[PDB]
């Protein structure tokens, strides 16, 4: 007396209460599927069927009073709000003037999107990824792709997190013009139309809610009724394991950049910046935002887009206004938020943005020092080289030369160093630049020995088309192959070549190749040596560190070599 509350355990997903409502077993518009609440609504039914009811109840979490209210009669509903996610030991107590009696304790879960209710994620990482003691100042970045969980079968728990400082999550789309998404075929454009139903143009949405939060991952302990699932629940648990990990959503990319070209109208930036603030309030494991606008001024997937007059000032303004917004979130939350961007480094991309201006709002620029050459045409070259290759013509490297038809080069050749120097020369600080590493090759076929102008160098040949292969080989798209695929099908464990491929390296460029003389297949990629050279280069220049696209395509070798090449190095972190 009063009789002790007895808690009705049924009808509340095992006393799991979530700050976020996520539609399950359906795909619909983003605003229909996801609803976040600053306070979780907690409802607990208890009864008291024998004896005295009492007047008032108290709820305790781990022995601390968190709520109070009136006992109704022999069955009451405890009803209150709670902000802090976590697992708690709950007891419900009933009181009158004679005394108090409490229920047995029971575990309650309040789910939040920081993973505060989650144990540290159990990892399953390829043991070929080694341990290193790289100084924590240095960036060690990679992209994890949302769609990597299907045929690529590579999931949040496979990531070598201890070897990473930054995980960039590709990709968050923007609602609006998105015809470039059609390039990918399959259901990707249609999925985005669905996600955007009922969403204002220029607002961010989750492209694939199945992958992001609906799919149950048994390696993460997910059950079908778990309130948050998918990659997102796993990234939440991953940050419980490595609290210093920075996880940042990457907006745009190659096929998702079309809406960016309408940011010349401030009204659209305003709509975008506001939706990003809300996305970050909703999805708390995220530590800022990365803008991958490919590209201010054009030259991206959309041939009918790009304005070299207006896009640069739009990008700068975008950065300015995103930084004002993240400073708000910082004031509101007490956390630190980073603002980053992946950018083209061809001279004709750099010249369209005044980065001396932009960079003051930014923590890091991810210099996309890859995709210099590839299967879109029949011209071999080093796709991710530091320096000018031996294949290049006299004056090709600095742009003063003329091509084979006597026509002038329009600018310096596509190499990582030409791009970095252009950036530094404008006043972009070295400690804000992160150098890109490829975890993939680009490739051709038809490059047989008779096409070569220098018989020692297949970069002087001519292709007949793109490299072809199967997904099991890591060829997910013609002319592109996962690094792990090159290792399995071209290098072999000793790196001396298998399946009729030979290995070669251009010492001047700092760039490897593998070439099968008989099929004419030629692949340009990053290997251990070229990545060690990129780390050396980053050390010499005082760059922020290295990042890579994309970790699912690595087998440990690239990330390991990223680490090895920065051994001993330290950098000054930036300020925004």
């Amino acid at each position: 007396a009063p009789t002790a509350p007895s808690i009705d355990m049924y009808g509340s997903n095992n006393l799991q209460f979530s700050k976020i409502e996520l539609a399950m077993e359906t795909t619909s518009g983003y605003n229909d599927m996801v609803k976040y609440h600053e306070l979780a609504k907690i409802k607990v039914k208890f009864n008291q069927w024998s004896g005295t009811s009492g007047d008032t109840y108290n709820v305790y979490f781990d022995g601390v009073k968190v709520a109070t209210g009136a006992i109704t009669g022999s069955q009451t509903t405890a009803s209150f709000e709670y902000g802090q996610g976590g697992l708690y030991q709950m007891e419900i107590e009933a009181c009158d003037a004679t005394g108090c009696s409490k229920s047995a304790p029971v575990e309650i879960t309040i789910a939040d999107t920081d993973g505060s209710h989650l144990k540290p994620l159990t990892m399953n990482v390829d043991p070929n990824n080694k341990s290193y003691n790289t100084d924590p100042s240095i960036v060690m970045g990679t992209y994890f792709v949302e769609w990597g969980i299907y045929g690529r079968d590579y999931t949040v728990d496979n990531m070598p997190v201890d070897n990473l400082t930054h995980i960039l999550y590709g990709f968050i789309p923007i609602c609006g013009p998105n015809e470039s998404v059609k390039s990918v075929g399959g259901n990707s454009f249609n999925a985005l139309q669905t996600a955007c139903r009922g969403v204002n143009d220029y607002e961010v949405v989750i492209h694939d809610p199945w992958a992001a939060y609906q799919k149950s991952f048994p390696q993460a302990g997910h059950e079908y009724s778990t309130p948050i699932k998918g990659n997102y629940a796993m990234l939440m648990a991953l940050k419980q394991r490595n609290p210093d990990l920075k996880i940042i959503p990457s907006i745009g990319g190659w096929t998702l950049s079309d809406p960016f070209y309408d940011f010349v109208d401030k009204k659209n930036r305003d709509t975008f910046v506001a939706s990003v603030k809300k996305f970050l309030k909703t999805w708390k494991f995220y530590d800022g935002v990365d803008i991958d606008w490919e590209f201010p001024g054009g030259g991206g997937a959309a041939a009918d887009k790009g304005d070299p007059v207006n896009d640069g000032p739009a990008y700068i303004a975008l950065m300015r206004e995103l930084r004002v917004m993240l400073d708000e979130l910082e004031a509101e939350t007490g956390r630190t938020y980073e603002l980053t961007s992946a950018i083209g480094v061809g001279y004709d991309k750099i010249e369209d943005v005044d980065y001396a201006d932009a960079v003051q709002y930014m923590d890091y620029i991810f210099a996309m020092t890859y995709d210099f050459y590839g299967g879109w045409n029949n011209v071999p070259g080093h796709q991710t080289a530091l320096y000018c290759g031996s294949f290049m013509r006299p004056g090709q490297c600095d742009g003063g030369g003329v091509d084979e038809n006597g026509e002038p080069y329009k600018g310096p050749a596509y190499t990582a160093d030409n791009g970095i120097q252009l950036l530094l020369a404008q006043g972009v600080p070295a400690n804000k630049l992160v150098l890109g590493t490829a975890m993939y090759g680009r490739g051709w076929e038809g490059v047989t020995p008779d096409t070569l102008t220098d018989p020692n160098d297949p970069m002087t040949g001519t292709a007949t088309g793109k490299l072809k292969g199967s997904t099991a080989q890591g060829v997910w798209e013609d002319g592109v192959i996962d690094y792990k695929g090159i290792k399995s099908f071209m290098l072999g464990a000793n790196n001396t070549g298998i399946n009729g491929f030979e290995y070669g390296y251009d010492a001047q460029a700092e760039a490897p190749w593998v070439w099968n003389r008989s099929t004419g297949e030629l692949i340009t990629f990053d290997d251990h040596r070229s990545v060690l050279a990129k780390g050396n280069y980053a050390k010499s220049l005082g760059l922020a560190g290295l990042f890579s696209w994309e970790i699912d395509a690595d087998n440990g070798d690239i990330l390991n070599a990223m680490h090895e090449g920065m051994a001993g190095g330290v950098v000054t972190p930036p300020n925004r």
